RNA sequence: UUUUUUUUUUUUUUUUUUUUUUUUUUCUCCUCUUUUUUUUUUUU
């Protein structure tokens, strides 16, 4: 099956280092502290966030000198096209939430809140392509309209290689091909890498056009994001005063 | 030849948990030429 034609063109027409249509959304939900909603392509997200609260069951598990990250990972059994139940102790998601809270326990500057929890849920309701990136910025969405503080604007991309050359945004079609497949969670200001993953074989002569052109997809994100952002607060600094 | 007074480092600790590798696709596809097919035998 060809996934990249002698024209240059991918299967769903998009050539090399080009991104799919994003389309978030801040403050969905009411009666929670946040709320976010982003549809990265074909990939629909949803993250929820919980303030700093008192520690549940009170079972002297308590840092007394920062707060606790508790990220959580689930997906809807009709995210794809067949059914897949699974039952809430697969190791996919535990997985998933602990790679979530070693990028949130880095993004948040979380040394003012000391001896409190921070509960944050990412709820996927169609999967097509990169999961991963899609909750992080879902999730740094839900941060940002919950105010909390935070270093930076956290924002993550995928990578790929096929045939001498590194393609940007993979989908489902091209990641279920065997290659080497890469993702980032960066902080634009600084450059700064929070998570780094990898999987198949690749040469080490082509690791920096990956992960550079990983990066520049990611700085790419930045940019949407950061209009969508901007005119949320422009919104909101409108309807007060 | 210049008296008298203006307190200071948050209180708390004697919390239960009965799971388990993975996980999810890619179609049908013209094999060229002396033949029937030789054959016992002996030295390993």
């Amino acid at each position: 099956l060809e996934l990249l034609s002698d024209q240059g063109y991918r299967v769903d027409g998009r050539r090399a280092g080009e991104l799919r249509k994003i389309q978030a959304r801040m403050g969905v939900f009411a009666q929670a502290d946040g709320s976010a909603y982003i549809e990265q392509g074909n990939t629909k997200a949803l993250a929820v966030v919980y303030g700093p609260h008192e520690i549940r069951g009170s079972r002297a598990r308590a840092l007394p000198d920062r707060a606790l990250v508790n990220c959580q990972y689930s997906s809807a059994t009709f995210s794809t096209g067949e059914r897949k139940r699974r039952p809430h102790g697969d190791r996919k998601s535990c997985e998933m939430g602990l790679q979530l809270r070693q990028t949130f326990e880095a993004a948040i500057l979380t040394q003012l809140h000391p001896r409190s929890q921070i509960d944050i849920y990412v709820q996927v309701l169609q999967a097509d392509g990169g999961t991963y990136a899609a909750c992080v910025n879902a999730a740094t969405l839900a941060v940002l309209d919950a105010g909390i503080p935070m270093r930076d604007f956290v924002c993550a991309c995928s990578a790929g290689f096929v045939d001498g050359t590194a393609l940007a945004d993979l989908s489902h079609v091209e990641e279920a091909a065997g290659g080497p497949q890469l993702a980032l969670a960066l902080l634009p200001a600084s450059g700064q890498i929070a998570l780094l993953e990898m999987d198949a074989r690749l040469h080490e002569d082509h690791l920096e056009r990956v992960l550079e052109a990983a990066a520049q997809a990611a700085r790419d994100v930045h940019t949407l994001l950061d209009r969508v952002v901007r005119q949320h607060v422009r919104e909101a600094s409108i309807l007060l005063g």
